[PDB]
C-alpha cells in the first residue's frame, strides 16, 4: 500500500531527503523551472500532456510555465514537511495523485521525474545516494498510481 | 485586472500578511481543516461542489478532506512567498484560478472563504485588520476568475 511505501522510508532516507531540499527547495523558481525544462529536453515525448502550459520551449519567459514550476516545488515542500507523520503523507500524495490519475498518468511515467531531479541534484553537488533518497520519496506516489 | 489587485497589496498590508502567516501558518493541517469545516458550517450551499471529499461532516477523520486542506495551506504559503515579486504572485494566482474556474467557482463564490479566514484568525486573536489584509490577497484571485 502507500502506507507500507511511505513507513518504509527510514531516518537516515529522511535526513538526505531534508539536507537536500534545504538547498534545491531555497530557490522553488529557479530550480522548479530547471526540472521541468530537463524534462521535456530528455523525455520529448512528454510534450504533448503539458498543452496547456503553451509554448514550453520559452522556459522562464512563460508565465504558465513558471507558475505551474512554482506551484510544483510546493508539492514537493509538502511532501518533506510530512515525513515523520506517514498518515499525513499519505494524505496528501494521494490527493497529488489523483490530480495525474485523471490525466492518465501511469506510474512508470511519473518516474520519469526521477531523471530531472537527479540532474538537479547534481548541479547543487548532492551525489547518487540523494538520488537514490529522493526515488524512494518518488515511489510513494507511484504506489498510489 | 489582477495586476491592478496585486498593486493593492502595500507595504502595510503585506506586514500584516507575513506577520498574521506566521501564526496561522504553523499548523496547517489543524487550521486548513479549520477553514474548510467553517465553509461548510457557514456556506452550505457549496458543500455540492467538494463532492470528491466525500462525507466533509467528519471533519479531520476523513483523509481526503485533510489531504486537500493541508494542501489548501501550501497554496497560501505560496502567495506569501511571491509577495516580494509581483509578477510571479500573478503567474501563481492564475494557476490557482484555473483550478477552480473549471469547478465553475465564481469571483463571488470564491469570495465566501473571507469569512471562514477571519473567524480563523480571530480565534489566534487577528482584527478585522488582519481580516481585511487577507481580503485584499484573496482579491487578486477573484480578479483572475
Ligand atoms: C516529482 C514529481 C511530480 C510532482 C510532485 C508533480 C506535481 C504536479 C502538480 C502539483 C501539478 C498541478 C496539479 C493541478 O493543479 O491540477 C501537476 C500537474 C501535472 N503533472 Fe505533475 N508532478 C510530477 C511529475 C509528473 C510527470 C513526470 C508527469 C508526466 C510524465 C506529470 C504530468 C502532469 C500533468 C500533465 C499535469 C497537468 C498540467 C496542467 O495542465 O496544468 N507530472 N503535477
Ligand atoms: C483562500 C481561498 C482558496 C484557496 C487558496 C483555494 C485553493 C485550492 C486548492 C489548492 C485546491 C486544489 C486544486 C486541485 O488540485 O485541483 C482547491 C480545490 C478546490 N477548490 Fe479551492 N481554494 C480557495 C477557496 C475556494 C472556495 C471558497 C470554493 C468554493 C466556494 C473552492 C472550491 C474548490 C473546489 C470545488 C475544489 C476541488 C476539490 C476537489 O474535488 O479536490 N475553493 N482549492
Amino acid at each position: 500500500s502507500v502506507y507500507d511505501a511511505a513507513a518504509q522510508l527510514t531516518a537516515d532516507v529522511k535526513k538526505d531527503l531534508r539536507d537536500s531540499w534545504k538547498v534545491i527547495g531555497s530557490d522553488k523558481k529557479g530550480n522548479g523551472v530547471a526540472l521541468m525544462t530537463t524534462l521535456f529536453a530528455d523525455n520529448q515525448e512528454t510534450i504533448g500532456y503539458f498543452k496547456r502550459l503553451g509554448n514550453v520551449s520559452q522556459g522562464m519567459a512563460n508565465d504558465k510555465l513558471r507558475g505551474h514550476s512554482i506551484t510544483l516545488m510546493y508539492a514537493l515542500q509538502n511532501f518533506i514537511d510530512q515525513l515523520d507523520n506517514p498518515d499525513d503523507l499519505v494524505c496528501v500524495v494521494e490527493k497529488f495523485a489523483v490530480n495525474h490519475i485523471t490525466r492518465k498518468i501511469s506510474a512508470a511515467e511519473f518516474g520519469k521525474m526521477n531523471g530531472p531531479i537527479k540532474k538537479v541534484l547534481a548541479s547543487k553537488n548532492f551525489g547518487d545516494k540523494y538520488a537514490n533518497a529522493w526515488a524512494k520519496l518518488v515511489a510513494v506516489v507511484q504506489a498510489a498510481l
